[PDB]
């Protein structure tokens, strides 16, 4: 159903706004500056995700989460409790992420489409081009 | 502690954050559009909060909280599960909750003085002001 | 047709953009300014939809309507003759208005996309994403 | 009177809004690109003038028209049932109607004038020398 | 005289500054915030009607008031000494003022152009024409 | 005549705007980038001045003057032979000008005024102010 | 395949992009220049789409065209030797080249949707919407 | 009390607020337009002390004067009857009024702080430094 | 002499900036906006090199020209006395007098390096290659 | 000839615009990120380098290349068939080419002073400066 | 006293002024740019405290350093003779002058609240801030 | 040699930028506001030749001065031991500097131009330019 993906969604950002903040506060390395600049790029842009997809749950009738506490059992993304990162483990922690992203906001666009719901149905795939990019770009830069 | 304040506020924040994003979402009534603005404001201006402490903590050399289920767990903050909203009631709950920052943020000023932490107490005294001017105009807006 | 569905929404929209502007100068109440503000933004709005559809028209080939008297014939909103106002009045008249624009937009999506344009049906959606918002925001406000 | 006269106006002005996107449209040609972009300019501020003459009545103590039937038949300039037109064509179109709103708000100014009221007079002053100066240049363009 | 009529809105201003500052401070009740930013853009500009005219007199060629002791013994508004008003009190007593300013410009106009003062003139043409709007909104708003 | 008091104003204004470049370059003394700079302004406006007038004198349907050698036998405003100026000797000059074109704006203001030409008028009468303002501020410079 | 669809747009957007250089540098006339200023605004749109279309490729596994020489030999779109032009058939030859860009876009939708490749579809329901509304245009100015 | 010391403050800035703008109209000599710029400065700051001072007694939940006639005859600054300055006796008695509200201010400082009200504190430490640079600034201008 | 030639530079772009005014007001024609706001461009760009060469000129220790009188029996561009004009000779018009500024900046360059002047040549050069780009533009359309 | 140096600077150009796109798109590696942005970069200028010189061309009454097919001939730059490098690569790549065009921008400039042809020796003078820091900033990041 | 401590942060400022742009030349290695761009920030950063903390030297009536020479003496930075850097070995030395600033400016706020000198302590906490949180994130880098 | 006049540009202006700052803190008298900032606004030119020439040498591949000791025993500029001036003396300071910067710009482009290195001459002759046009202006201050 097009609501229960898109709770899945939104308890899996809020679970990755928090693990992007720790990769922000704790890496590493000689390269520390852009990795900073760039991870809190990433959960800002997911905390928009997280706004945008629950005000789409509402638009539809239904009720989003509304407790950290639900969102945690909901969420399918495991949370980092390791605090020392360099670049490159957060490369392919992220590119992991969003391969599972990806996968979520295309079965998301093909379920909204078979229910003639074309505005869940072109969100997702704004967002599915926005994930094949950065996956691309993330897929090179650990080549 | 002045660490084991920030980390409290860190905890409180992240909860705080979300109760607001429900505040955002679901209230009802006239005045749907500027609590609708004001509610996102706060959950920003939180957002700003929660990064702030986190690395203030990062930087006198200790950990701050990583994981969402730590800080439900350290959070007093209480969750809020209903789902529909008054105005009113939005100022009430908001107007409570910012009290008790308030008093979080004056006893961080009060120990990171004792202990010569000048900067920590400076951006206590910060929030402490900004706080009480909005607990003054809640006081204003529910009289 | 895809063509009667976007003259069809021209003329409704123009009839539209009166009636708003009468919501606009005779709201009464204490919320005189937010509503004064909004209808504003709204009629400014269907001045662009106006525009737009027309032109769409014009690229498939056809003649978009030209004159008020054929566009008041053809249009289905009827007009204010009501020169006073309360402002969830014009709340509920703008909400009843919208749920007819977003059926009118939903309908030239799915007719659009049967036949292959891909474009008209694009520029719907938007349409439908837009007004299944603004729908939510004033069943929310009249809560 | 004063508000007869900006009534007027305001039926005349819609009218003249809507010929005006019809010109917008379907102009044909080499000029087509500076009459588009001219056209549309023109009907940008007679959306102005509609809105300030209409404000303009109710400050007054009085009703503007609220209608598009209303307008119509108080609108003395033609409606435009042809749908192609010539560069040469719009700009003889509209050096005629100008001229037309130039007695209009000569006529208003003068008639304020006599009533006192000083800022109607000042605001229709303001139009006449934005008349007077559009009429200029379209007569050099014609010549 | 022009100049008396000048100094007195001079008087008035400065008192009305400092009435639009306690109602700035002191309204309560749930429209706080809206009147709490609509009075500091009043006294804004009656700061400016205070700059403006005091300067018109000594282009004139006389002396402004320059104490507040003149200020108080010439002004005809009275203080406000109460310290808390709902938001419907504030908007009855700047309608109350608007018009004794609206008669205090409105003669000023009348009397510089009997004499061919039409720069003084035009200057108060200009502040009618602003309390004849605000005074407009503000009966719509009680109504 | 308003045209021909505008194409005395028009004579007028080109010879003054080289005059005041002759103070822009020749000032000498301490005060030398203030007056530099202030000069520079002045001659930028009345090369506004210029332009206004001679296209006002063609919309009312005359010509204006089109060479140097018509516009310095029409002028009045001396030229200034002399090349070095200390800096209050072109403040004594620029207010003794400002005299001058005060009284021809304000005959053109009132001759037009005859005449029912509102808009002339008007510019004149804006002219009349910011020249009644420059000229307070020259006689308390020089005071 | 999409992938090949997308490298014949990027051979004849190189060609493309060349071909209304010299536009730009060679037409005569009157109309120098708007088509001079328009031209240059088309060859940087189709650098855009020289990058983006690329890029795609590479979203999706592939390589696109990497040197001159093998978009030469791709490019369906003909050079042009010619080295002077008038306005009129610098508007027919892109009216041209964009009909042939259109059908390409085309296909490219339809081959993207019938893969379930919404992301590249939609980029080319962009491209679609966008030429049909410039092809509008040229087909006006060319009447 | 930190509230009687923001009240004086308060009273005295409303009556130095008018004080400066005799300074503003009436400064005569060489130097008419920096000192004129200089005192609209000041005053529009001083405007800005009189609003944030009276806000802070409200937070600390008091009541800051309303009405000009109980901050008259609170204040220690003594108004200036005589309308006719140079420029060196406007630097002489703004000089002697800043170390008056500099002396103010760190009283203001030192029982703020003494109190544990580091938040009223914080903001007289910030006039007391803003104070401080402009004095040393006047006393080099006077040197 | 480089100051020979920057006066002479000097008393041809005063003679020239007035011509231009003269065509700016007096083209007719369908091309009427385009030559109208073209023209004003050319009198703003030539009013600079008016101040620059005579601010040159002091730089070199000798004097410019400082009245009209004398810049007019300097000039070698002669006054157009003609108040009508079409788009082609305006065009043609300015060309000729392009291609003699081109000359003398050509000369002025030489004549400059000559001596070692290598600013005034700098700035010459520039002239010379902002010329040339004009001068092919306006053969272009002209062709 | 100037004109044979600056049309083999063209032909180059457009090889090199390429060969930088192969590099943008293909970089692999660590440094991905700064590399994709700084190869965007280098080939918008000689996007421009690309019009300039040949708009210099047309100036001195010459024809540039037109054709692809003629630049490919024309040009020296080798194309790279390569699709996968890593950054160094693309800096010793870029280092070489830079010092190519150096050579012909020097050789540009000293061509055209001996003709007297200062405008295209300051055009190149300026790329030479530009390469020469540029390739400063190329040896150090390799060093 | 806090002059000397003033002065003492003056001397080593203008010594890591001038070390800093050592190190913004001289870089070496694959990540110049990052470096080349950070170190300019620096520099022109503590140009900016040392033109403070020379004027808060002569706020409290003191005379801070005017000369190069005593600067050099007083200073305890010490500078570079060396002309060639990689990126970590410039983080190691900013590291180094930055815990040292910090000791400084930690002095410096705790001898000025010795004496209620508070405007002193509050731009020296500030700095201690900043330090603190740029030494945390160099310290990080070199992890 | 062109590096060793760079260099000596180098140290003269790491010099004069401190002796600047001294005249920008230590001038006294009426003229005090604007002298503060005339000489901020000449330090930071200044920081910027001491940047630009430095870099300068490095990509004529030699090492510029690098270190405060090794500037002041090659600056000819002398340093300024006295603490306090009048604001004519600043200017007559400044224009014999000015004059010795000037004979060293001139003898860099002098020998730049020998050499064939072109970009190092017309950077210089932009700063022989820039003084002479400051020396132009210092002179008429001080006449
Ligand atoms: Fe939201
Ligand atoms: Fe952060
Ligand atoms: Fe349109
Ligand atoms: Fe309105
Ligand atoms: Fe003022
Ligand atoms: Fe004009
Ligand atoms: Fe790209
Ligand atoms: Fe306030
Ligand atoms: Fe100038
Ligand atoms: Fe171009
Ligand atoms: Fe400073
Ligand atoms: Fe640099």
């Amino acid at each position: 159903k097009v609501v229960e993906l898109l709770k899945q969604i939104q308890a899996d950002a809020s679970v990755f706004y928090v693990k992007v903040h720790n990769f922000h506060w704790n890496v590493k390395g000689m390269d520390f500056h852009p990795t900073h600049k760039a991870t809190q790029e990433i959960y800002e842009q997911f905390a928009d995700v997280f706004d945008d997809v629950a005000e789409r749950v509402l638009q539809l009738g239904e009720m989003p989460y509304v407790t950290l506490a639900d969102m945690l059992k909901a969420a399918k993304i495991k949370e980092e409790s390791k605090t020392s990162f360099c670049s490159k483990e957060i490369a392919q922690a992220v590119l992991a992420d969003y391969e599972y992203f990806l996968k979520l906001f295309t079965e998301l666009s093909a379920q909204a489409d078979s229910q003639g719901d074309k505005v869940s149905a072109a969100y997702a795939d704004d967002k599915v081009g926005e994930l094949q990019k950065a996956i691309w770009m993330l897929k090179s830069q650990l080549a």
